[PDB]
């Protein structure tokens, strides 16, 4: 039961986006950390249409090429939904009762505290203590989603032969990987209120940390899609190759001048008013660190622009930057797509909770 | 369902129990980086733990409630050790596809036929390792066994300071996590290593390759016996022989009893250590690293490092660690080498 008399491990990081699929595997030797494996694979047109899964099959054939890619011999897998779709509340409840007890309690319970239906509710809780109003009550903290949401992405992962060992929430996975960050900005926490923007193809998300902890969320339908789409527009290409064309280069001259810069402007108009309704919304001044996260973030000096417009230091996000390496995984490679797995490093340290 | 992770979160104490003392540490984590909380160490009324057991179980619980007063934490859950000489390891076929509950009941049956100790007074942790290679109809399970009162003995104690075991570890294990931190410090990957943990009452061999033990030995000498003749020499009692000796105690003493005793260190040193490269692979060992109170010594380690001419290091596994306000950064650094097994009780926390 409580037996540490064998000394036991680690869970495969997955994010599942709109356009592709992030696998990352750590693991940890003392302190410090090592990428076991990475790999990225885009899926198919569609399958994801905004946070909700559609073509079952399609993420799951995606899931099953981003391990052979990742050459990783690991099953379970840490997979999270979008905070938006989760319900969080504090509840009184009689202290004293088995787990049981308390799960009938709240099984039954349910649909007086969350609005979905009783059928449909994945429910997760917590005791947090002793109620400060009557002592002879415990205060309960009730975190619920759509089974729909939990469902989809275990039959997804089960095609690829993967399991979800844990559903996690995508805020905490960025927090876990933030605090990775701690190295390259301060160091220490010290009270640092940092804001990370994540540029997704389809969605930007600002999160405001205060000393490892997120505050502020708030999501812009902003994203590298838009830049995607201009690229075909001007230069007569698909999805596929406009997407190539911004790691590889190759395009001509005028690409900086028409379409790039002008999409570099429309970031930081978005970064912009995004922290501005962050400071009116808090007793918060100003932020420490602009964080930038997501595939979009690796745009050469696009750090720097925003920078000089704002005024506000900023980093692309690069959670391996202290860690070991496999000698499978490519050094340039992972430093390249190293903002746009936070998500995925983050929840494979739910490994390491 | 219990796969859901949408709430979002559990430090446990560092306590280490021996002859003598009994040891705190409270760790935080921020990322990768660790932080002393605090920590506190306490004397033990003699008598009180004798070898590895204890007998005055009050006496225990006393120093407990009085080492956590000092440490000043609000932590009631803690991780204990049991002497890895306690623990019974083996790997087992069983039948497969039973659950876990399922398994827990068929290693009652099963047990008399592979572990030493009597069925009624076993405590077993189990670990089912995957499909056995000799037969796949079958699988393989480990099995991690000591005697019942091992783990009830020192729940009951913590219970009287009002502490309680979350997890009963294993001192080598404890050693082992303790000793990773120590990497930093010698560069970077531990890669071999002796660490020598040198006791009051006794001393302990251990060695380690890329993370991982491989040997271990011990013998009943330990500071006890530098106390003791210093309660000889000058009629003082093992309170004030052991506050002199971290004190500083007339001129003679340097000659006539540190001295001496120090050689009496070296060569049960050079002794142990020689078993290490007869009985295994490995010729050469790295470095030596100095553990217990004793390891305090000055100079000891240079003195230890000539006669064996192995690189000699004592341990601080605190040295890149953050530190809380409340924890005196000296204090620490002079006790730091006798808190290896107390620092990673502390780190199975986040195991
Ligand atoms: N090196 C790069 N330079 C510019 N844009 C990039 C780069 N790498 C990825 N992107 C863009 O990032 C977008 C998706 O990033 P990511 O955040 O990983 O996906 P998601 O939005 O699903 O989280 C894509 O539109 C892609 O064009
Ligand atoms: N600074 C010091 N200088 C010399 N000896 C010390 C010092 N600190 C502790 N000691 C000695 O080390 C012994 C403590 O050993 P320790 O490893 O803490 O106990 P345990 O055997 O329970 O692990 C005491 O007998 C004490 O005499
Ligand atoms: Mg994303
Ligand atoms: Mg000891």
């Amino acid at each position: 039961h409580m037996l540490g008399l064998i000394k036991k491990n680690t869970l495969l990081g997955i994010d599942i986006s709109s356009t592709s699929v992030k696998l990352l595997e750590l693991s940890r030797s003392g302190g410090r950390y090592k990428v076991e494996a990475y790999a990225v694979e885009p899926l198919p047109p569609n399958a994801v249409v905004e946070k909700n899964i559609v073509e079952l099959e399609g993420v799951g054939q995606a899931l099953s090429r981003v391990l052979v890619k990742a050459k990783t011999n690991l099953k379970s897998a840490v997979v999270a939904v979008a905070g938006s779709a989760v319900i969080t509340k504090t509840i009184e409840m009689e202290a004293g009762l088995s787990e049981d007890e308390l799960e009938n309690q709240l099984k039954i319970e349910a649909d007086q505290y969350i609005p979905y239906p009783l059928e449909e509710v994945a429910i997760d809780f917590e005791v947090q203590g002793l109620s400060a109003r009557n002592p002879e009550r415990v205060d309960v903290l009730l975190a619920a989603c759509r089974k729909e949401n939990v469902e989809v992405r275990e039959a997804a992962l089960a095609l690829a032969g993967l399991t979800a060992k844990v559903v996690d929430v995508e805020a905490y996975a960025l927090e876990r990987s933030y605090a990775l960050l701690s190295s390259q900005l301060g160091a220490d926490t010290d009270q640092l209120t940092v804001a990370v923007v994540d540029i997704g193809a389809t969605m930007t998300t600002l999160s405001v940390l205060h000393n490892g902890r997120t505050i502020y969320t708030r999501e812009q339908l902003f994203g590298g899609r838009q830049l995607t789409e201009e690229i075909q527009r001007r230069y007569g290409l698909s999805v596929e190759e406009a997407g190539l064309a911004k790691k590889q280069g190759g395009l001509p001259d005028d690409y900086d001048s028409e379409v790039l810069r002008p999409f570099k402007d429309a970031v930081v108009q978005q970064v912009s008013r995004s922290l501005q309704f962050f400071f009116a919304a808090g007793q918060f001044n100003d932020v420490d660190y602009i964080v930038l996260a997501g595939g979009t973030a690796s745009i050469q000096d696009l750090d720097r622009l925003i920078q000089q417009k704002i005024g506000t230091p900023t980093l692309v996000a690069n959670p391996f930057a202290d860690m070991a390496l496999n000698g499978k995984v490519n050094a340039g490679a992972l430093a390249s797509d190293a903002p746009a797995l936070m998500i995925a490093c983050g929840l494979a340290l739910r490994s390491f909770d």
